[PDB]
């Protein structure tokens, strides 16, 4: 095992959807991090499934 | 539906392993960016144990 896992709420969403927004308006975003980008596009993704 | 997730692999880790460490060169990064860091977290986490 290695950390565990916190829940996804809106509060991970509405913070995801400016973080996603805020390394859209960086051109040197794509250059520094390679997988975050998708990690927003998977996670804003299935925390939007998972709503409850 | 909204976006496929593609599979991960140790392309997907070894770059991981990067972006992970460049983030935490990055005393800006902590704030330009909120969920990103546990998405490393969790998804070099998550890849290490889906390891085949």
């Amino acid at each position: 095992g290695s950390k565990e896992k916190p829940k996804p709420t809106p509060d991970y969403l509405m913070q995801l959807m400016n973080d996603k927004k805020l390394m859209s308006s960086l051109p040197n975003f794509s250059g520094i991090f390679t997988h975050l980008e998708r990690l927003l596009d998977e996670e804003i993704s299935r925390v939007r499934k998972d709503m409850y």
